[PDB]
């Protein structure tokens, strides 16, 4: 009876606060960048790193039917949904949202969220959302927008319903800068976390050497 909501809250706390996983992965990715540089495959790459996590994490719950994460301690949740079921969830079609730099809060037009702050959220949650998307092109679009919304070393929680697909998702997301850091099987669901690596070039290379036709 493990809830995807309880699993997600548990990981986020471990990642930023109680186990400092973000520092463990930083060191792992720094070691990987040195291994690639030592093979002549990569040279000078831009690396952007997070400061010490705040006491209140900025979380974006996309496809948030009812804002399950709003009550969690130390999570400032901004909730979005195409068909909100509760009054605390904002109306929006994520596929049409602009990721804007230079803004602090969502900007609404006609009651629908149309602009969100870039590199502002420590976490973005896609809990059983991507399968509602029609095409694969639009699923990837959701993750590309999440990467622009995340801060350096922020995380994308991806929960999907229930092989070679999960390794193709790892490849396709590593190609946009998101490396998988956790995979767990809960009843009828598969819970994964993807991290905005210190360098996109780094993740793009890991993907190139892990593509299997
Ligand atoms: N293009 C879209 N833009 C915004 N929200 C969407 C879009 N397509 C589906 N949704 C919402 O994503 C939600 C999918 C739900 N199954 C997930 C609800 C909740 N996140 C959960 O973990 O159960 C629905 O409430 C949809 O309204």
């Amino acid at each position: 009876a493990r809830s995807r909501i309880k699993w997600a809250i548990d990981y986020i706390t471990k990642y930023f606060f109680t186990e400092g996983i973000y520092l463990q992965k930083r060191q792992r990715e720094q070691r990987l960048l040195e291994s690639y540089r030592a093979e002549g495959k990569l040279g000078e790459v831009q690396c952007r790193l997070m400061e010490e996590p705040p006491d209140r994490l900025h979380v974006l719950d996309v496809g948030s039917c009812f804002n399950p994460f709003s009550s969690a301690p130390h999570l400032e949740v901004t909730a979005l949904d195409l068909c909100p079921a509760t009054e605390d969830v904002l109306q929006a079609d994520f596929l049409k949202v602009e990721v804007v730099p230079g803004i602090r809060e969502p900007e609404l037009e006609e009651g629908s969220v149309r602009r969100l702050p870039a590199s502002h959220y420590e976490c973005v949650i896609f809990s059983l959302l991507l399968e509602y998307m029609p095409s694969a092109e639009q699923r990837l679009q959701c993750c590309l927008q999440a990467y622009d919304l995340l801060l350096p070393e922020g995380i994308l929680v991806l929960i999907t319903p229930d092989a070679h697909l999960m390794k193709n998702w790892r490849y396709s997301l590593a190609r946009i800068g998101l490396l998988r850091v956790r995979f767990e099987k809960l009843p009828h669901i598969s819970c994964m976390v993807f991290r905005k690596a210190i360098s996109r070039e780094l993740s793009q290379h890991w993907a190139s050497i892990h593509r299997e036709e």
